């Protein structure tokens, strides 16, 4: 019968509690017992905080108001505060050490996914403390996983008010057996289970957990690590620039902080990074997610010419200079990482800080056609059957969710060899029709490809193929060149054509090159191991990148 979850903040999501920094004052400066508690609550509903509750007064008009009871209540016990006793100070503490509770964010979470109406409901205040910014972080993270959230300072209502509970329930549209209400505060518990909901009082989240699980009977404790949060398209603010006529580059951007520039590979998407935007940006970063000329919202020209390595650098130059960015960290992966290492060879003014997954830096040949060097290595056969301008389109385009389903497959589900294609006659023809779904892939992600590449197709996705003689004549110009701005390599044990050992040399380009390895990868980095391409990446921004 239960359909909808409540929590509160203070001691429930996010710990330690603030509202615990008054005992624990009270014993640090031994004050006598609950003086500053009694302060705090002085008046009841006619005084200073509920005020502040209810969003008469903000936070910084109620300082001097908590502070004036503080000494009201050391007078009538008859005992003196300290010399520089600071309510703000105190305040600034408590709210910068408390934290989300991440357990109960995960069960929140879990209840989400099983289909509950999630909500929070909180006493809160209108902060406008020079400090703010801290809390204001804390609340986007947490907001964006609920239905609902309900503060007290916005609605003028407060627990344990009667009217802020049959708000709450008009809000979820729900009856009141239908919903479980957690609480750390008995007496803002009590006008819920007066109503008839389950309620929860929280003390440690272990036992608040136990009887959550019980009450709605699903799995919430000891379960497995969950997937980093991921990207819904429609909730993502979507950039667009045009670099020359006829030709405009779309992102997704998320963030504030340095800009981080996410360049996928071949047949992707922005959406490829859908477990790391997130992530990046929560970690202080301003993530923009390309998709690459030639593919989704982004222009895509049929000339071959126009997806060779140097036209490709330069409009990210000018992609740049359009933003008003003079730099940006660069990431790639696949045919974006091969890019990034030439934006860091040719353009290091504007590239702050360098990584590639999978995609080592292996410096041109100037004695051997890149061809010759391409036909050596079995595992490049797909390469040369991507040469033949209509060939690869033609098969690729005919079922795009056969396409996107044989093609994103986790490295022990594989039904596509890169190697013996040209002789086979395709890349799919010993494939089934109607491949299993990969465990890296849901249906309604593959049907987001599928409709990214519907409006192109795979011209402009295969031209990064077809420009290898013109790419090398480029790329030996930089011949007498090294990397010296930060670069990271990440490796993946289990990419069979991008294999960790063809990376082995790259310090003598790259000296100071920084590394990664994820092992049981396969070439689809970002979503075969999110948590782990998360770890690496912002470890290495965090140390180089800032
Ligand atoms: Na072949």
């Amino acid at each position: 019968t239960l359909r909808a979850a409540v929590f509160d903040l203070d001691g429930v999501l996010a710990l330690p509690a603030v509202f615990g920094v008054l005992g624990r004052t009270e014993e640090a400066l031994a004050l006598p017992r609950g003086l500053l508690n009694d302060a705090f609550q002085k008046g009841g509903p006619e005084g200073a905080t509920t005020r502040l509750m209810k969003g008469e007064i903000t936070l910084s008009q109620w300082i001097p108001l908590m502070e004036e009871n503080c000494r009201k209540c050391s007078e009538t016990a008859k005992v003196c505060l300290p010399k520089n006793f600071s309510i703000k100070e105190i305040f600034d503490k408590a709210i910068s050490a408390r934290k989300i509770n991440r357990p109960m964010l995960q069960a929140a979470l879990m209840l989400r996914k099983k289909g509950f109406t999630t909500a929070i409901l909180t006493n809160t205040w209108l902060d406008d403390r020079a400090e703010r910014d801290g809390l204001a972080q804390l609340m986007c993270e947490l907001k964006m996983h609920f239905d609902f959230l309900i503060e007290s300072c916005q609605v003028g209502m407060v627990k344990p008010e009667p009217q802020i509970y049959k708000f709450l329930l008009d809000t979820l549209k729900a009856s009141p057996s239908e919903v479980v209400f957690l609480d750390d505060i008995g007496a803002n518990l009590k006008p819920a289970r007066d109503l008839g909901m389950v309620t929860i009082l929280v003390q440690d989240t272990d036992t608040a957990l136990k009887e959550l699980e019980k009450v709605t009977g699903i799995q919430l404790l000891n379960t497995p690590a969950p997937l980093p949060t991921s990207c819904n398209p429609s909730d993502m603010s979507h950039g667009y620039v045009t670099v020359k006529p006829r030709v405009r580059l779309h992102f997704v951007e998320l963030g504030s902080g340095p800009a981080v520039c996410l360049c996928h590979g071949f047949p992707e998407s922005w959406y490829s990074w859908r477990y790391q935007i997130p992530a990046l940006a929560q970690a202080g970063y301003r993530v923009l997610a390309m998709d690459m000329k030639g593919y989704g919202e982004s222009s895509a020209p049929p000339e071959i010419e126009e997806y060779c390595m140097e036209v490709l650098c330069k409009e990210m130059v000018t992609f740049l200079d359009k933003l008003g960015l003079s730099q940006a960290v660069f990431i790639g992966h696949d045919w974006g990482g091969m890019l990034v290492w030439y934006m860091a060879l040719f353009y290091p003014e504007r590239v702050r800080a360098v990584a590639s997954l999978n995609t080592p830096f292996i410096p041109a040949n100037p004695n051997m056609s890149p061809l010759e060097s391409i036909k050596a290595n079995p595992v490049f056969d797909y390469q040369l059957y991507f040469q033949e301008p209509g060939v690869a389109e033609a098969e690729l385009e005919q079922n795009l969710s056969r396409t996107f389903k044989s093609l994103f497959r986790a490295s022990d589900e594989s039904v596509l060899s890169m190697h013996k294609v040209c002789e086979a006659g395709g890349l799919f023809v010993n494939s089934p029709e109607e491949p299993s779904l990969s465990r890296m892939v849901t249906e309604e992600e593959i049907q987001f490809y599928v409709q990214q590449f519907k409006k192109s197709g795979f011209r402009g996705p295969l031209n990064w193929y077809r420009n290898m003689e013109r790419n090398w004549k480029w790329a030996c110009k930089s011949l007498g060149r090294k990397i010296l701005i930060p670069a990271l390599m990440v490796t993946a044990e289990k990419d069979f054509v991008l294999v960790p050992q063809m990376s082995q040399h790259m310090e003598d380009w790259i000296p100071h090159l920084k590394r990664g390895h994820i092992e049981d990868c396969g070439h689809w980095t970002q979503m075969d191991k999110p948590t782990e391409v998360n770890q690496i990446l912002i470890k290495w921004l965090d140390s180089d990148a800032r």
